[PDB]
């Protein structure tokens, strides 16, 4: 038999959250629990890594705040993982624009229905014209602000709840802290006591189908070396984002939830040098928001700076390393210099760089439904959907180890039944 | 994105081996050219590792005959690696039907001119026993010459040329060689000279599918990380095997060839020990070759073991490894033990172990004898296709050092003219 009581699909925080609550439950006592990942190391979109063998970095999720995050920190604790503060939670270096409508985003509050749910880049036209209002919200270094499907209610929220730009509302005391070893050093705690309990781990297979099988289900799965391999199980959580699910055959959304979901890419490179020239601008520990396609800029202590972009910004980026690592490192140095205001010249070139793409780098649902539960169910088969994008957090962490809770629970019922 | 005059899809040996042959050529200077592999790196079914940072494997392709493959040797010379002598030549601890074995193929030979096209299996059971031809066939170890479409006749040509087994058909006049730090380093120095030439590397790209457009080519790609991306060149060549062919939109096999192709699937798996256990039995440098699921064992010095399987053996072990490393493992002691002739508690765990499965290990003519030509070409659009299994030497990377000259000539013909 290659079959199990209990099957995870999806490895990153809320799979595996998932799984550590099944495991507590004395209910599952003796039942055995699979756990499916595509790719060879468990994390999805937290993926920590050491930058030239020197310093350590974050290519995916990489800060969180007790504020907006508890139960992040919670977890953080559980597993005796040290934080640092985050240092990217001011601009020194501001703009007027930036300055100007901090106090500009106060008069427009009044959005309950004279601005309502327009795009926020319709909403902020009317206060200014759309001239004045591209301005103003370019200086958030956050493109999607402009997209039409981001409505002025959304927008706010995302405003507030980012570290470098929450001064600009009344989030403005939300305290942030990262991990020192790296997101990486939670994510390996939690498997390995998953581990220790007795879940079983099948890393690099990918999901193809599912079809429900009596009692149980049927899963097609193909490991990334092609072997074809079929797995049998009583209960299954689907614990991958809403861009994934899609590609299966499930019929997601609509036997899901009312709501229509999407994503943004994002972005993120990282240099090394052999001086760390920025500290004679007094620049350790600054993050710089910028109209050229760099957009954000940081410079982490003496160790190295990197920057940060999403939507089209990120799809630039994307493209232009696919024409090669040279016109790309040359690139960027073009707009550091132009961010600092000197020449190209007093920028080095790096030691090692590396860079990210995540096609769906944020997944959210955009409102459609009424009410939106943290885990979904099939309507018909009993499969559970797990995913930072069902939660308030969509985009966060936190999300992720709140769809997982309700998750387990959901599963917990249908073996109680 | 951009554009090329040369594209080449495949960097393998048959791929690199092609580029440099058109970049030699005066034919083409001035000529852009572009390479493409979806891998991270260069090599395709050659894959060196250092295992513990203290001994060289071969995932892939690890020895070559100058006798058999004189233009390996003469690249291996050209780029100036240095070559071993290759120790698992002959059989020792030969049980036995391993001595018949010689008298009965040097017997059962005449027999051939006649009822000698016929499957393998059943002519070696037209003059001995059924119950007789299963144990002589299996003890040399390669599950291939049990198939069906594996004639009599293409059998004899198999045994001949392989280092274990030569002996068995007089052919111990052939000298077997290891690269001295693997054959990465001959694609290394190929890469490096088509490099230092000016050829553009796209690695980690995958080629989905190629449609004509005007005089040239557009290709569509998508990356690893899921950034689609567009190229259009003026000449093609597809130096990827038969199996990748049919993956495209390219009527492959029929607008190309009037030879059908099969393959075989390969598995190894290597371990190191803490101590190197297997010289109290005299087993270095030593290969036995053994009915249990382990097929082919090897003592590398006292360095590590590995064992070398093919067929439904190789998706044995594949089936193994994905129930689970710790049962793969123990499976491997057992049959370690029992070819050992002791109990299974004197066999150590390995501190490190790997393995590699390839679902295409081998890919063949199967038209065999059709005077297959060593490249193709496209009836209609002209793009050619470059591989070792269009050639006498199908599953030898002598075959891609062959298809690679063949196809770089069919485009510079096409290029000039
Ligand atoms: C650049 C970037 C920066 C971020 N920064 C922050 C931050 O600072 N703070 C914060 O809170 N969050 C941040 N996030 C978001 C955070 O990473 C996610 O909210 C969280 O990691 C999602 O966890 P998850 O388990 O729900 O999904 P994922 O992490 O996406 O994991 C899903 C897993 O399912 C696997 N999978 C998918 N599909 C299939 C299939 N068909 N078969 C098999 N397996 C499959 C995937 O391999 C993946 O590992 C960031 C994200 C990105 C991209
Ligand atoms: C286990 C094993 C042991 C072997 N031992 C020996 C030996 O000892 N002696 C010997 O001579 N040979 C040996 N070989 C064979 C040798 O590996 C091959 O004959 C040779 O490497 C083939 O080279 P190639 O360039 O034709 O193809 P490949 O090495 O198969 O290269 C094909 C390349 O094209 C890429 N590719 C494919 N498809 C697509 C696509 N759609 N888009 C983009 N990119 C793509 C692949 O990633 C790959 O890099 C062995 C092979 C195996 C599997
Ligand atoms: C551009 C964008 C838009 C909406 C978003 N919701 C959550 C995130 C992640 C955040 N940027 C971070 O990295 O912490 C995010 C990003
Ligand atoms: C089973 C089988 C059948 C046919 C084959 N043609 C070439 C090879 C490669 C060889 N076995 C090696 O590893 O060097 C091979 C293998
Ligand atoms: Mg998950
Ligand atoms: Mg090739």
């Amino acid at each position: 038999k290659h079959s199990s009581d209990i099957c995870i699909v999806g490895a990153g925080i809320s799979g595996l959250t998932c799984a550590s609550h099944l495991l507590d439950s004395p209910a599952c006592r003796g039942l055995s629990l699979r756990i499916f990942d595509m790719q060879q190391e468990a994390g999805g979109r937290i993926r920590s890594k050491m930058l030239d063998g020197k310093a350590s970095i974050e290519l995916g999720a990489g800060r969180y705040s007790p504020q907006l995050h508890p139960h992040f920190q919670s977890a953080m604790q559980h597993y005796s993982q040290k934080s640092e503060v985050y240092p990217f939670t001011q601009l020194k270096f501001k703009s007027h624009v930036q300055q100007k409508l901090k106090r500009a985003m106060n008069e427009l509050s009044p959005r309950l229905k004279e601005h309502g749910k327009e795009s926020f880049l319709q909403f902020v036209s009317r206060y200014q014209g759309h001239d004045s209002a591209v301005g103003m919200i370019r200086s958030m270094g956050y493109d999607a602000l402009f997209l039409p499907d981001i409505s002025a209610e959304m927008a706010y929220d995302i405003v507030g709840k980012h570290p470098e730009i929450q001064s600009v509302t009344d989030n403005d005391a939300n305290q942030w802290f990262a991990a020192e070893t790296g997101f990486a050093g939670l994510i390996q705690g939690i498997k390995a006591k998953v581990k220790a309990a007795g879940a079983r781990f099948s890393l690099g297979y990918r999901l193809l189908s599912v079809r429900t099988d009596g009692d149980g289900y049927l899963l097609q799965l193909a490991g990334d070396d092609g072997w074809k391999l079929e797995h049998r199980t009583r209960h299954l959580i689907l614990a991958i984002p809403p861009s994934a699910m899609a590609g299966l055959n499930v019929d997601f959304p609509e036997a899901w939830s009312g709501a229509r979901y999407g994503s943004l890419p994002l972005f993120k490179g990282f240099l090394t040098y052999g001086e760390p020239w920025w500290l004679d601008y007094k620049l350790d520990d600054q993050v710089l928001i910028v109209d050229n396609p760099l957009r954000k800029i940081y410079f982490k202590g003496d160790k190295y700076l990197f920057f940060y972009t999403d939507s089209e910004m990120a799809n630039y980026w994307r493209g232009c390393v696919a024409e090669g690592e040279d016109g790309y490192l040359e690139q960027i140095r073009t707009h550091l210099a132009s961010a600092l205001g000197i020449v190209r010249e007093r920028i080095p070139q790096p030691l090692a760089h590396v860079h990210k793409y995540w096609a769906h780098g944020v997944e959210f649902c955009r409102d459609s439904d009424i009410d939106h539960p943290s885990a979904l169910s099939h309507r018909d088969s009993g499969i559970i959907a797990c995913s930072d994008a069902y939660t308030e957090h969509c985009g966060w962490m936190e999300g992720g180890l709140l769809s997982a809770r309700e998750a387990s629970r959901l599963l917990l019922q249908r073996i109680a039944a």
